[PDB]
């Protein structure tokens, strides 16, 4: 029996370094053909993602993926918002922008029968990037959902997923993923292992689907159990070029709920798909970014990596008990 | 020294999949000629199996045993509410039913001398399956209770057990147990451990036992340290084809004691052998059926698994830290 | 680097069985030349044992060791009550009794220049046994007043400790110890591995510790990190012929201290060498005796061992994470 | 994947002893060229150490460094303070005193573009060794300042870090460094680690490092993730020479802040680089370091190291679980 490794099983050993953290270069590949200046991706969950923190993210040089729980007609109303966004311009320079100088948004789909109705309103809205947003990307009905995306869409970016296996990985680039997201299980006491008793730890799904993703140059983008800025370090450093997180996003002032004061503190007032909650406000997407780009930078200072690229070839992990 | 692991050690690899949650099969053997519809089982607990958990749970598919701290008289009578349960049938679609149309039901038998007694009771109540319900079924005196109640009642369907490894397993089976149940101190904070410095890791203890058991088609009931739905599949997965659970059902409406109100909250107030209680109210046994059902349905989707033969053959475990 | 196992580490595996609880031998060697009737002696602390907790342990088949923070004619003075102790001898059957029908009681010395006074005072009251009490066993002092006290009174059992290797156990049996006792830095908080950095688990320092003094036949005392009965037969399973006890001890009757009540609890009051404190009061001597004996037995009835050679023998651990 | 162990996942086996804790010299190598008479060596942390810690340190026969959070005058101030400090002189007879008889004292230093007027001024007032104190040793800018200070003044002895790996320390040692300063990323919740992903748990870090140094006679400082005085040991054990300590200190009456009363107890008022907190109260740096000093001695006693070189020979450790 195989052991499996999470991010909290292991540390970057510290490389030789030339570089300060101020200038190592943190720009990465969404997907095969879209670039982003920071490598965040906000979590297609309405709780975390809709046109406000997705535009204040790709301000940053992020890209949010706008959730599906909405009709394909608002979901596509939220895509527009933040397609048609001086010193706005000026102020914001790491801005992940399109061919067209448009802030980048992405948007979910499932697999369900409205699918490509969403799809056809979404593109005409003008985004960027589809997301397939399933638990379970290794499906036929995930695959096919890509395939006749792919068909009737050849030139529209497409991240399939959720895997946490090679074979995964492989039959979602096989059948035309632009980049595959990873993440099934991941977070220790998560729905789906709990519920399910699936998963696999995420640094080893990481690892192993990146493995083969770059035999094909697609990029992988780790998605769950990010909690702190090391994290990202570790996943990135793990073989993904991106990382989406949601429940760190869940707490800015951008994010869909109400900000409210209860007993001398502020909080984010959520309600999902129901469900309703309240977590800590964490202070504006802009504040959030920083400290997690600041983290990134310094676990790149400390290895000695100047790109991405470089971090994923200069990884040394050991594991820590 | 070998290591041994829990449910909480592992987890299932998701695997390719064309089949949704809502179609696979979950229908299972109990004993070599019993079948019940889903895999659960309900401890023989004073705790938790009476006539109403009993029949409340057969009419979901699956099969209670009424404990034995009861007189052979009442046990009997226990049986008989059982067995003697129109719009009243066919809104339990998945009733398990012997071939009278009954609903099934079974009972715990110790190796004490009222034994046989009990025994003859049972079967003239009409117990479709007896239990040989002890902490230790690797054991003389197990074996020749169940040799004696084979000897005497030859089309009894008798569940033996508890044991823990291959040559327990292999001990029972070839005295004439019908199916074999699995679990000596599961649960890592249970009495056995505890006390008697006893047990083995249950995920090990089943992979084990059934596949002494798989050598004779003999199913293999896991028995112990089933909290969430994600265990099941686990149990399942590892070679079990039905899991008995005690706790779970301790809350719900059917189990044996009072529902009260405290401070707002709903408890049930447990009574066994004396020892009493209080555990917080989970709702009806169909509630409950319901989101175990729904969990094995889920993580049998994750694997791609039709039934539950084929979740033990597309099974893929990970050890996680 | 080798790693080493505590109680909480392992299991034991259950084994086939003839033998009920009940009917188990739970008789032992102390010294190669002293049996009590349980393994059970009580810790040579000011916290645990004087005159009353040491002759309420012999009557249940133990023995108790006198502790030295005590002058030596004080201490003597405890050694000469219990050796002096019909219904109360009809009523404890079990107790354990030198050649003479008294109870058996032992002493604690060290290695302090009143060592030989005390020795000579301790004789003469009529103990049975001398600990050379110290937490470092394998040392130039420790062999020293063994080799003294074995050249002054040749036929005095001596049990001298501790230590927690095989080169420290050998050392002491060939210096003249008729016992060893086995435990340095047991108990994960304890002071030793805190403050010095010191420690072998303790199911590891039994095994290796067993396996250099069987070659003697010199009986091993498994002492510290006993907080559970099910400690005990692993401790013994592990190679131990006994077990010393002291924290279970602590909240007894017998016990130095005073019984308080505090807020509708019952206390043991402790008072040691100063250090202050309070525990939750267990009983009596003889209620914590039955519950760990209890434990024992049923122990032993999982693995089918009739005695405590045969637990030995029978043991099958397995290493839990 | 490399496994990496920190001083909690280890012990020092206890072997054979003739040396009484008093009687073991706890004297050690700071840099190749100071010798301080306790392996204590107070953080750089403007929390931890100025004049009157560094002095009240050096006293007890340990060295301060004296933080850099100064301008370089008052730093040098505070340099001038512990160097210009008759029962007092009898009183203290540990004390750590250069070649003229004064108190021993460093400072530490990064590599902005002040170092050099630091350097200067701090080498004007007396400095007995500059740290170069940053958190990535093993880096082209700490290289190169320490070739600086070196080639500036060659007789200055200078401890370089922290670096985590062999190839760290190695290129420290090629550059000059009379000592290396070993701790990146240790403490299991450390900035660092969390932030940044990186980290050597610091059993590992030194006992790596400790070889490579070896081969050259330069000695290791361990640094960080100190806790108890049983960790000096582990350290010690491992190969550092001495073990530089900042939370443990930063109790002590001698520490920079104030000392108040909150509820009954006292505290230390915090205030460093802004950030403010309150720690508790642990009396002076005399009872601190006699604690610690106590722990040690029973840890090399409990190993018959009669000195340090002694205890890196003779340690054997095991791993825990």
């Amino acid at each position: 029996m195989k052991e499996a490794l999470t991010f909290d099983d292991v540390l970057l050993v510290p490389q030789y370094s030339e570089v300060l953290p101020k200038d190592v270069k943190i720009d990465t590949r969404l997907t095969r053909q879209i670039r982003i200046n920071i490598p965040l991706v906000s979590a297609a969950m309405d709780t975390v993602t809709e046109a406000a923190l997705a535009k204040a993210l790709a301000r940053e040089g992020g890209i949010g993926i706008i959730h599906k729980n909405l009709t394909p007609d608002e979901q596509a109303r939220q895509v527009s918002i933040v397609k048609k966004t001086i010193m706005s311009v000026i102020e914001h320079p790491n801005a992940a922008r399109d061919e067209k100088g448009r802030l980048l948004v992405g948007a979910a789909v499932g697999t369900s029968p409205e699918t490509m109705e969403r799809v056809e309103k979404l593109v005409k809205a003008g985004v960027d990037v589809i997301v397939i947003d399933t638990a379970h990307g290794h499906s036929r009905r995930v695959i096919e959902t890509l395939e006749m995306i792919k068909a009737d869409y050849p030139d529209l970016p497409v991240v399939a997923g959720n895997v946490a296996t090679p074979e995964g990985t492989e039959a979602l680039i096989k059948a035309g993923a632009d980049a595959v997201k990873v993440g099934v299980g991941p977070g220790s006491i998560c729905t789906t292992r709990v519920v399910a008793g699936v998963g696999v730890p995420q640094l080893t799904a990481v690892m192993e689907c990146s493995e083969v993703a770059r035999k094909y140059d697609v990029p992988i983008i780790a998605d769950g159990g990010i909690r702190y800025s090391g994290d990202i370090v570790k996943a990135l450093a793990a073989g993904a070029e991106s990382v989406m997180v949601g429940s760190i996003f869940a707490g800015t002032e951008e994010a869909p709920g109400e900000t409210i004061l209860y007993q001398g503190r502020k909080y984010k007032a959520y309600r999902g798909m129901g469900i309703e909650g309240m977590v800590p406000y964490k202070g504006t997407v802009k504040d959030v970014v920083h400290q997690l780009v600041g983290g990134l930078r310094s676990g790149m200072g400390y290895i000695g990596a100047r790109t991405i690229k470089e971090l994923q070839e200069k990884a040394v992990f050991v594991k820590i008990t």
